[PDB]
């Protein structure tokens, strides 16, 4: 049966739908960037919400600012904006559900100025992102807001013709200024350290470009709360769309996949109001920046450990490199004697059993959540998940072997050829680029370590790291995944 809403009453009895008439939903939220995490978290907590039969005045206006949201838009246009949340777990107590608050789409490339007057409706309160780990355009080596992108130089040239979050959110807020209407809360979903600062500081620098007037006012009347956001949420491959339809009779063109666990804390930083989340287990705290700090370096550090390795000993999901004891035992290092001693107090939180958590969760087997999709944009990902934990470690004299590893494995895994001879594509925005920098072997270390705005400037004057990067690549090369973890796990 295809989703939408003439099909909703005659779907599968266990698939649940939402209690709430959709039709009298309004808009409240637009986001940026309509993927597969947006739709299994926020937009989930937000449905929920609407179950109990509040804040039906903060559904969701997704927002595109790609080519590549085309299809997305239309995916979902095609179902009315309805999609299915399909839950998938071993130690299952999972649900499938259909999810009603999204209400409309829209696209940049269908109108600019259509965009920004959604954006700057007064019923919209809050401006939310799932735009990237690299969408903020701050470079983490020296803190320094990258003005001369091309896309960024475009949207200062033409502000009333913007093409990046930055121009829309500016061209939305001068607008609301000139209505009177009040500013709304921009609000970060990505996996960034402190995800609302960084937000922060990218947007102030962006405006302080145009005015200091501009800059001013958004300043003092925009927030930016930081928030932990977390949800492992695979990418929706074809298996995926089957599975639905094979186990619960929904034929849905894009349903979102995603863990039964689930977590929000947020910083209650709203200008303009915001759904009363916390009614259905959303958290806040004063600070939640050392949650996102632990998440991120445990989390995610630990994703981008296990899945260039992984890729290149040819396993293709998460809970495959979970059934090799030596990537376990790798993970379990790398989280326990590299990371862990270098985070901030965690206030409730127990560090050894969360960890175990990780271990549970990445072991999750029916989720099949993508090496493919965990390994992309490493360009990105490499300077929020990892680089901080390489640089403690260069500046503490600790051993940074397990560390360098991960970037060796990343650079062999950039030449595109798996142990068992598959190839592949480098699912990364600056994959022509990136593949440039390993044509040579010999001169790799030199050109890899020296890209700044991925990798800092400790790793490129640290002869320690250096040689261990070395090694380690070497060791790949020659030996195999397997034969250098192997050796690797018997260091001190
Ligand atoms: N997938 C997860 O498990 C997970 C968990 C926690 C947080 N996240 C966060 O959410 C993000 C998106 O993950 P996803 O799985 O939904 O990815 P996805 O590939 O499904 O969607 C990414 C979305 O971002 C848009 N986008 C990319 N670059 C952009 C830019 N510069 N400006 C505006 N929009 C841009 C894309 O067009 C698309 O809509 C991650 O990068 C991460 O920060 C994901």
């Amino acid at each position: 049966m295809k989703l939408n809403k003439q099909n909703l009453t005659q779907l599968a009895p266990e698939v649940k739908l939402p209690a709430y008439t959709l039709a009298d939903t309004r808009q409240g939220i637009a986001h940026i960037g309509v993927g597969g995490f947006h739709r299994a978290h926020q937009a989930y907590y937000t449905d929920a919400l609407m179950n109990t039969g509040e804040g039906l005045d903060w559904s969701i206006c997704g927002v595109g600012l790609r080519s590549e949201d085309r299809k997305a838009r239309d995916d979902l246009a095609g179902q009315d904006y309805l999609f299915t949340l399909y839950e998938l777990g071993d130690t299952d107590d999972t649900e499938v559900r259909v999810i009603g608050s999204i209400s409309d789409m829209l696209l940049a490339e269908d109108s600019a100025q259509a965009l920004i007057d959604k954006l700057a409706s007064p019923e919209i309160r809050i401006v939310s992102l799932t735009i990237t780990e690299g969408g903020y355009c701050i470079d983490d080596s020296n803190g320094e807001f990258m003005a001369h992108l091309p896309q960024i130089q475009h949207d200062l040239a033409h502000p009333s013709s913007p093409k990046t979050v930055f121009g829309f959110i500016c061209a939305a807020l001068t607008q609301r200024r000139a209505a009177g209407i009040p500013a709304f809360t921009v609000m970060s979903c990505d996996n960034l350290p402190h995800n609302g600062a960084v937000t922060r500081k990218a947007l102030l620098a962006f405006a302080a470009l145009h005015n200091a007037e501009l800059h001013d006012w958004i300043k003092a009347h925009v927030s930016f709360p930081n928030a932990m956001v977390d949800r492992i949420t695979p990418m929706t491959s074809t298996a995926h769309r089957l599975q639905l339809h094979d186990e619960h009779g929904i034929d849905d063109a894009w349903p979102v996949v995603c863990e039964p666990f689930v977590q929000w804390v947020l910083e209650d930083k709203f200008v303009n109001g915001r759904p009363a989340w916390e009614k259905v287990g959303v958290q806040f705290t004063d600070d939640v920046t050392p949650y996102e700090e632990m998440k991120i370096g445990l989390l995610n550090g630990s994703h981008l450990a296990l899945t260039y390795l992984g890729f290149l000993k040819g396993y293709r999901f998460v809970h495959e490199t979970m059934n090799d004891p030596l990537f376990v035992a790798y993970m379990r290092a790398y989280m326990d004697l590299d990371v862990t001693p270098n985070l901030a107090p965690v206030p409730g939180i127990d560090l050894t059993d969360y960890k175990q958590t990780l271990v549970d969760r990445f072991s999750n087997q029916a989720i099949a959540d993508q090496l493919e999709r965990v390994c992309s944009d490493g360009s990105s990902k490499f300077p929020k998940f990892t680089v901080p934990t390489i640089n403690r470690l260069i500046a503490d004299g600790r051993e940074t072997e397990r560390a360098a590893l991960v970037v060796a494995a990343w650079a062999l895994y950039l030449k595109g050829v798996d142990e068992n001879g598959v190839s592949y594509t480098i699912p990364d925005p600056r994959a022509e680029f990136c593949q440039g920098l390993v044509s040579d072997d010999a001169l790799i270390s030199q050109r890899l370590l020296a890209v700044e705005e991925i990798f800092g400037t400790a790793i490129p004057n640290s002869p320690e790291f250096v040689a261990a990067f070395e090694r380690c690549y070497g060791s790949l090369r020659d030996n195999g995944v397997t034969t250098t973890l192997k050796h690797l796990l018997k260091k001190p």
